[PDB]
């Protein structure tokens, strides 16, 4: 099983998830600029969009999209309990959470990670990020978990993105509940293990 | 079961899905301009973000985000087969498609539907929508269905989005495979029934 990643990118979530489950896999780093793997291979052959994360199974089939990859990882080792049992109703809540993160929150940042983005555009994106953080901060105030009451891949996914604002000049001190929320997660050994492996710890 | 929608919006997907499964439900139209449902309620109470679609389940909860809602709708009637069964690898393939459609394709349109958007921003959005359309066309020229081997909620989700390009200045005659693809789905009884119900204004 190969998980294609890029240091600190959205692919960190799947990375942390695989380390939480202990499943075997090799992390293959990708140079998103040249769109080539560390080994030097052409990543476009793996995922035509050139984006990470990408998960290639032992069968040879590759899976893309964080929500799909995260749920897949969790389901291969249910003992880890990173996702509600298949068929359960809390599963849709999780899906909804993963989908909000990938389609709304994650996208609010994109303009801030773009080279030729107008000042007003950046100002607009920064404004959207903050509005999301404020809503997320209010939602998690007094709560430890984003989807339900157990630790899940949605928490891992959100944790990762919560490390992006400070990256784009936004001070998290304005969101106490998020800082507390993220702080707990940052301590799990799998988080530090994934980070160290990417060379960011 | 209640589905909150707005004529022709992204909420048309779940609407068609509920008709495909033959479920008993009610579609509550929402005036997005003032966040009020045709039932009088302040829609922000049903869904704090003020966005459709939103699905209040027969078990009491309100679900948001198309991928989650669409998957839930399909699962309620396994005899309809609108999504692969839990436990199958094919389910993740579906989740990946729903995720791409919701996080990449759908989002590429936003700037084109926004009022204050500048000409440059619109031009950039158009180019992004066109780039996805070209990839999707090439992709669907080789298969019958978008996700897997049979008609699924991913096809309904994509079909709805394929109904937007032309109205914002992107000639769909440029994508023959997509045109043929949408033309078949457009004929389904559930699709036309949803259009007939939404077209009344
Ligand atoms: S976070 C890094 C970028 N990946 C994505 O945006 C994946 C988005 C999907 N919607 C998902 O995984 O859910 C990335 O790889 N960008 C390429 C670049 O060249 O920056
Ligand atoms: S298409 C109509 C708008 N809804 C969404 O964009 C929902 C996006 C989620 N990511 C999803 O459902 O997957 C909408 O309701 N906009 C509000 C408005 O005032 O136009």
């Amino acid at each position: 099983m190969k998980l294609f990643i890029s240091p600190g990118a959205c692919s960190l979530a799947p990375h942390i998830a695989l380390r939480e489950t202990g499943a075997d896999f090799e992390a293959v780093k990708v140079d998103l600029a040249v769109r080539k793997t560390e080994a030097g291979e052409d990543f476009l052959t793996v995922n035509p969009s050139g984006k990470v994360p990408a998960l290639t199974l032992d069968s040879g089939e590759t899976l893309t999209e964080n929500p799909a990859i995260l749920l897949y990882i969790a389901d291969q080792n249910p003992a880890s309990g990173l996702a509600p049992a298949e068929g359960s109703l809390d599963r849709y809540r999780l899906l909804s959470r993963l989908s909000f993160l990938g389609s709304e929150f994650h996208k609010a940042f994109v303009p801030l990670f773009a080279p030729a983005t107008s000042d007003e555009a950046k100002a607009a994106a920064a404004e959207s990020v903050k509005n999301h953080l404020a809503a997320l901060d209010k939602e998690l105030a007094g709560r430890d978990h984003y989807a339900g009451n157990a630790f899940s891949v949605a928490d891992i996914y959100l944790y990762v993105m919560l490390g992006w604002p400070a990256y784009v000049g936004i001070d998290m001190a304005a969101y106490p509940a998020l800082g507390a929320y993220a702080g707990k997660i940052a301590q799990r050994p799998a988080v530090g293990a994934a980070l160290k492996a990417e060379g960011l710890a």
